[PDB]
């Protein structure tokens, strides 16, 4: 992918870039389009600056990309139900995750920015999916390549489960990227439940490396923009402040891989999931 | 303690001895007075020989030690509350345990004779809590002293939690004991979950050392009397016949130790709980 | 005429009945089928047996080790004297499985020590692969790993399929352990890790072993190639076996299907668990 | 004059508005100052910094290093050329904790490599200490740790507290890490590797670290008595520092509340974890 309008300062080798020279408030066609291609190569891409965008240009700018979301309870902003407001105080959780997996259809991505909080605290970091698959020798890419894995969440007012391939492709790019994610992945569908435990934990601990990913101080104007489908992101929980962001959420991921090269396991009745390692059973 | 009157096989080093040459039908004063100093010396002891045990002579014995449940659904024997009817198909489940330590008054412990099952299969093992406490470095007895344990349990029909120490003394030996268990205990009062986690998990390997344990190989007319106060146990799960005990189980225990020398962690608000270690989200 | 008691389903049977000293050819090959059915079988009652049965006893396997240092009973070389003073580590382990020939079985008599301590357990390495899901069997079936041992006065490594086919039965056995095990040859260090960490405690599980109690006159009586065996630390008396070992096995399995991996120049391993670095 | 940016609330700034080549006592009095709050700080703009400077600098705050092996400038044996070619190891260590006398600090500049790759990362041992609950707080005061190295050419090996308190601050520290520390003395190792692979991972959560990408030019000024430091390991390019290394230190805290533990004679350690016998 050639992208050389813009200046570009990658962050890492893995993933991320701050892209500078550009406005958002009017970006033209042909600005949006190498943008598009940036966040392709860079999977997350960071717009410094952009104090002021208003409401209709950030609208626009994610309709660019696919369907927004209209959450029907997330705070919105006044008249733009698309403008989701995170707050802080209002509801952090510092986990690896990838955004609503627990669905069929996650998200394609998101456009962020941070307009109030600390000068220092509450980094977020990104990692790279394609890299935390590559990097799994090639006997276990090939049992990965033939798994998925079950997604779920049950809260207070939530309760959504899914099943995805453990490998999936990027459909624009082509390239094989992992799938699972600590927040939202709670099985191996086609392994016992400890076998599947055993393997998560490994690939969680190796995807999310410090050779996988990259670090973002947020700053006032900054803008960050990433692709759902082939990252996990972190926010770091190391601040009192009051902290809001605005966010628009691009709909539309259908995670695809290969079929399934093995049945669901299938457990005989009364057996009893044991699990190898120690949870507490309360929580806080 | 001196015990001399029969003839006593011990199983292990660590715990266990099958007593030969008694009858427990009509067993005297004077013969029962030397099986309770057995048990405090071997912790589980095993009387082989007993079929034709009358239900009377069974209750009485048991009451020999204590006052006995009468456990309002769990089936009983026709015309004795006190017998209660353990069977495999009716209700299994291999995991170190002891009995109903989410609740505040445990059991002081069982006799458990297994009427119907294979010839091989379905053993039941047992562990001494005594030495899994003193096989622990001076720097970790000391801290576990100081601390106490949340044991819960939350199925349908049943839902309770108790505190209890780490450390235990018993009553009538005065020796300290471990008193955790992987089935019931959820997570130590005092340490964060993620603590809490990394100690227990130590432990629970711990105390069940192939050097703490034995394994015994139910007979037909076999009784086994357990001390609950210093044990846990475990029922292998590798038979598919019809496995049927008949169980008398002795109330009254209230596991004691030193007051705790800190307070219970306070997480703050919103505090999430991650745990370190992978646990699928969905059982079977 | 043989009674035979199964110690669990999984494996172990005490056999009574037998007389070794002048056991015939046909009620041999009732005890080489057990033994096929069974991984480990217990011959009760066998005190005053002599050394010359005990040879020809073992012969019907294979080959015998003479081995060069360790302690034989004086005429012997094949008796192997095993005295826990002179030499028990507890950890699971196969025998010898960082030679490239380990042995196929031995047979064992404590013939010295407590009336209770010391006990052996055995598991059965079949049911520890059949245990697997198909995933993960899979892939198995085609991994090797390198098997080693760095001691004053041995060095040895061997690459041995991770699942193995029994020669006589052609069922398929898991051929890792704890003890000598190193990694597994075509993941990287790390997936190696974290893969052997699962099978070693799965293969041990309870309702894959069996315990046993040594009493005076008791001949043990294994295949090394199916089975794992954990010697229990519980004892300070004085311990003895005699014991012949069989050699003669080659571990035999599918060719691996990938490359061994290989590290790029100057890669270090970072292992994801502690160790200490200074044993005892 | 200075104008201060935090990188995180953990540990880490970058210092504008400051010239080495010259700098003033009260000026460096302010450095030190803000070494002390930052436990690392990172000076951009520093081209051209002369040899006799940067070594003066150095000595500010001790002695400095004159490595044997390693190569130097030519002419300064005090500055030492780190290069990715000729020595990188991801892994989170505090510098030469197997030896009685770690370094203070080091004073570090990346002088040739990659506009992206390399990023280093601190972490802040004040903070993985306050961060441990009360109990294992009282615990790990009474403790020390055996740290050590086995490679060819070097082996050392040293005990230190497992919490020690800074000289300057009177703060406490969490002094322990994953590259170096071998055992606590005080436990059994079976218990050490639990404790330690625990806080392994707690001490260099994302809320207790930093990460910095290199630019021409950029200094950085590190307190090895309580931090960890690791080198990002994604990068191919030739990769070259210049750094001097202050000499000095004595981690003290508690006397330990305990005697080491002691085994018994043969005893064999045997981790819970696996680790592979071989590396690359
Ligand atoms: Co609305
Ligand atoms: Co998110
Ligand atoms: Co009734
Ligand atoms: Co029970
Ligand atoms: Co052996
Ligand atoms: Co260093
Ligand atoms: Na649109
Ligand atoms: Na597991
Ligand atoms: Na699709
Ligand atoms: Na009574
Ligand atoms: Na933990
Ligand atoms: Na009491």
């Amino acid at each position: 992918i050639i992208t050389t309008a813009f200046e570009v300062r990658p962050l890492t080798s893995a993933l991320g870039a701050e892209i500078h020279g550009v406005r958002l408030e009017d970006i033209t066609d042909a600005d949006f389009a190498e943008l598009r291609r940036l966040l392709l190569k860079h999977l997350v891409i960071f717009i410094p600056d952009q104090e002021g965008w208003s409401a209709e240009s950030r609208i626009a700018f994610g309709r660019r990309f696919g369907e927004l979301e209209e959450h029907a309870y997330l705070p919105h902003l006044d008249g733009h139900p698309q403008i989701q407001i995170i707050d802080s105080e209002q509801n952090k959780i510092p986990i690896w995750h990838t955004d609503m997996t627990y669905a069929p259809n996650p998200p394609i991505g998101s456009v962020l920015q941070i307009v109030d909080g600390p000068a220092q605290g509450g980094d977020t970091m990104w990692s790279n999916q394609y890299l935390a698959y590559e990097g799994l020798s090639a006997p276990l890419r090939d049992l990965l390549d033939g798994l998925t894995a079950v997604h779920s969440i049950h809260i207070p007012g939530l309760d959504s489960q899914a099943e995805h391939p453990v490998v999936r492709v990027h459909p624009e790019t082509g390239r094989r990227a992992l799938f699972v994610n600590r927040a939202h992945t709670s099985h191996i569908a086609q392994l016992n439940r400890n076998e599947s435990d055993a393997l998560l934990q490994y690939l969680y601990r190796f995807s999310t490396s410090p050779e996988f990913t990259c670090r973002y101080q947020w700053r006032p104007g900054s803008v960050a923009i990433w692709d759902n489908r082939v990252t996990q992101h972190y926010a770091v929980d190391d601040y009192s402040e009051h902290r809001r962001g605005l966010r628009v959420v691009v709909l539309g991921d259908t995670p695809s891989g290969d079929k399934p090269r093995w049945d669901h396991y299938r457990p005989v009745p009364g057996q009893r999931y044991v699990p190898d390692w120690v949870n507490a059973k309360e929580a806080y």
